[PDB]
């Protein structure tokens, strides 16, 4: 906490973010000195496309519930770790290359986490484990080559998961086993050659899946599970136009539909 009144711009050294705070507080200048009681009044921050390089100071905003920081130049989110009241965190289009272990462990009220269009290469084991109220996780347009074993296991409330436009080489065995509420799963535009046997079997609520634009390896017998699953659930598979398209999972090399192959 801030113990003595202090200029907005000292607490929030990034010029653009200090201006966000000033406007939210209805203060007249970023040189105005502010109190912790004033900072306690902030219930959300909506600062998309604002050239923000740093959110240093945000740690003094304990009551922030909705945080939208899309389209800035953020490379560190250390300062968010204490924002225990956060329910929506939108970090689209920043320059995060990693998530330090633990960064989200106190964010237990989070319902939606949007990490689209960052440069995340990998995730630490258990990074999402405390996000037990999470319903929407969006990791699309990152650089992920793998997922940790068990990374979604604690996210039993998850209803949408978007992994599209990464470079996933494989999925861990069992990775979706706890996701019994998941309705919408996007895996399109990755580098998947295969999925684990049974990988969709616990997805009792699944209504929509995207599998297109992966270089599926249709060699037998490896492809049997996927081919069988698509045929059994053909109405669930969608293309990029959003239409029902079970043939949109294609064999790399032959180009024919995965679901046409009988081992
Ligand atoms: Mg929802």
């Amino acid at each position: 906490t801030i113990t003595v009144s202090t200029p907005i711009k000292q607490i929030f050294p990034d010029d653009a973010f200090a201006e966000t705070i000033k406007a939210n507080l209805k203060k007249k200048s970023v040189t105005d000195a502010v109190t912790q009681n004033e900072l306690n009044s902030i219930d959300q921050i909506i600062a998309n496309n604002s050239d923000i390089k740093s959110v240093q100071g945000i740690q003094y905003l304990p009551n922030v519930r909705y945080l939208a920081l899309g389209g800035n130049k953020l490379h560190d989110i250390s300062a968010l770790k204490e924002l225990t009241n956060l329910t929506y965190l939108i970090l689209t289009g920043n320059q995060l290359q990693s998530l330090p272990n633990g960064v989200f462990d106190k964010l237990t009220n989070l319902k939606e986490l949007v990490l689209v269009e960052n440069q995340l290469q990998s995730l630490p084991d258990g990074v999402f484990d405390k996000l037990t109220n999470l319903t929407y996780l969006n990791l699309a347009h990152n650089q992920l080559q793998s997922l940790p074993k068990g990374v979604f296991d604690k996210l039993t409330n998850l209803t949408e998961l978007d992994l599209s436009y990464n470079q996933l080489q494989s999925l861990p065995e069992g990775v979706f086993d706890k996701l019994t509420q998941l309705k919408d799963l996007r895996l399109y535009q990755n580098q998947l050659k295969s999925v684990p046997d049974g990988v969709f079997d616990r997805l009792t609520s699944l209504q929509y899946i995207w599998l297109h634009d992966n270089p599926w390896d249709c060699t037998c017998p490896g492809i049997r599970y996927l081919s069988e699953w698509i045929n059994k659930h053909s109405g669930v598979v969608r293309n990029s136009a959003g239409s029902v398209a079970p043939d949109s999972a294609k064999c790399s090399g032959s180009g024919k539909p995965v679901r046409s192959i009988i081992c």
